[PDB]
């Protein structure tokens, strides 16, 4: 899955698109997404202008958009249980791993793991409604 | 506390500032913040261009920035346990209520409630580290 | 009239859309519009970075876009006679009241009143051509 | 007066700076300003995406910022009486002519004329307060 | 050729559109383009905030987009041999002169000359592929 | 060299900063820079909205900013001889290799090679003046 297929499946767009490409797919099982962290992104201007750090809530959004890609292969975040372990900086390559716990007809609960290299930077349990 | 005092205490800035003014303060107890939701904000262009809805993760950030105001009256989100109850639209006036559970020397855990009018739209438990 | 109906009737869009919702309608008589003033709007960065104040000309544009909503329920500002009474700040809720003086086949002249709470911040007489 | 002296005297900045250079100066008498109209300006995206036309209220702001340059050689628009004669498009070179009617200790009233080539596109009478 | 015909022929758009209008056309021979340089363009914020100078690579892009207009009257820059002679500032009117050396079925090589007034600011030889 | 040292040495800033971190340094010999290509960068909206491709001239700017880092360890692009070999897409990791040919007191000529993985995407010879 390339970038044109990302913009098609992810309902968000610039400046709120936080998926760059698709690394590994396993329909109804696991997805591994990739987002490049660049200092030329607009939110780096506004989140701590003294020193560039990626906001933790945007990592949660990146995990949510990756989960949506797994689903469509109208979802909406119903809940999030997140721990922010380590910071992400410009130049980092954020790996987004999504594992489905199990899916019902109107809801889905997933495991979210964000990594830079092999260091875990964010773990999350996300639930989605339908509208 | 006015807007010039908001930009001073909130380390974020545009386009990632999500506090407009300060409604009610109770140092080391409760804060009630206000953020205006306007269709002229940049994220509305990118989050569902078909229909404007405020991303849930940005409400979590608004609750986090309001908690930071309560604290400074270097914090960093360590965890978040959030349920997104109802959507927020352009024209809504987001009320952000923060209640401290209790604070230790190096961490803080708060209750977060986001409201439009009196309908609760987001409830959250947030924890903060120090760096 | 909701926000999706606002973007449909107002020919402007981001970052030059200055109407959030529709409070009161009286076709061919009066309209009462609402615009939320938020510090996260792009023009606040550039208009006096030392202290956030909403430019007066953007209030005139908000009154003009509200008048256009009243009309379509191709107009173009032909003239404006405005007095700027008091400033508007982030967090303010701008009320836009438009009263038609009377409409001819090719022109319209309206009364424009911008309010925060009940304090009048801007009064204007606007005329529109057709193209 | 060059562009670095423009940003110094004009309290506005990007994306609300509407003066590019200074053509002719006559302290306490007349100023002739220049603003380049380019399709790469942010407001052209949002004002009529079907066809690029410069909003009339931004011409009023350009005339106001030019008047401020004449003054400082804390002003704030108190009133504006404007007629919008003809449209301005990307590629146009907007000439801004300001003539002081006369100045008192706490207020100033000026004549504003915006031109492209020699066609008058906007005439205005502006008044300024002090704060 | 007006601005609506520019956006139609130039595949780029905001904030990467660097052609404002069309001054002189000679199909399969010469084109003379116009781009207004304004301090209100987004790249002026980021290229030397101490003093506004237009990046040289954006002049090369303006010459490339002007060459594309000459062609379509799917091209892609294959090579560029450029010398940057003198700087361009806000308020300058950039003239872009393109002369075809000769065109084959799958490639084109042109002469590019950027001028402000009659001073040459950029000379370039550009080649284009097809995809 | 980290990102805070990049913003210090590179005179450009957002939205015209095209260096994320520093991989390998050899003062007065070679530098290897890194820029993450993300679909959330502003120029991707405007360069071919149908399909995201990084403009070739921005790769030249990335090579120029990397050369400036090598130098300061007031330069200005005097000339560029570039061949654009293969496209760069969102998600790519652009490697920027700069080799000094030799430096005189008032000018510098370098070899520029941009790579994604090990595929060469851009080769360039750049010369810099001083002001």
């Amino acid at each position: 899955v390339n970038f044109e297929e990302v913009r098609e499946l992810v309902p968000q767009k610039y400046p709120f698109l936080f998926i760059d490409k698709v690394i590994e797919l396993q329909k109804e099982s696991r997805i591994v997404c990739l987002k490049n962290i660049s200092g030329n992104e607009p939110f780096f201007a506004g989140n701590f202008p003294d020193f560039a750090i990626m906001p933790g809530v945007l990592i949660v959004e990146a995990l949510a958009q990756a989960s949506i890609i797994l689903f469509k292969k109208v979802f909406l975040l119903a809940s999030a249980n997140v721990r922010f372990s380590k910071p992400v900086f410009p130049g980092d390559q954020l790996i987004l791993e999504i594992d489905i716990e199990k899916v019902i007809s109107s809801a889905a609960i997933v495991k979210g793991v964000a990594k830079v290299g092999d260091k875990v930077v964010t773990k999350a349990t996300l639930s989605f409604g339908v509208a």
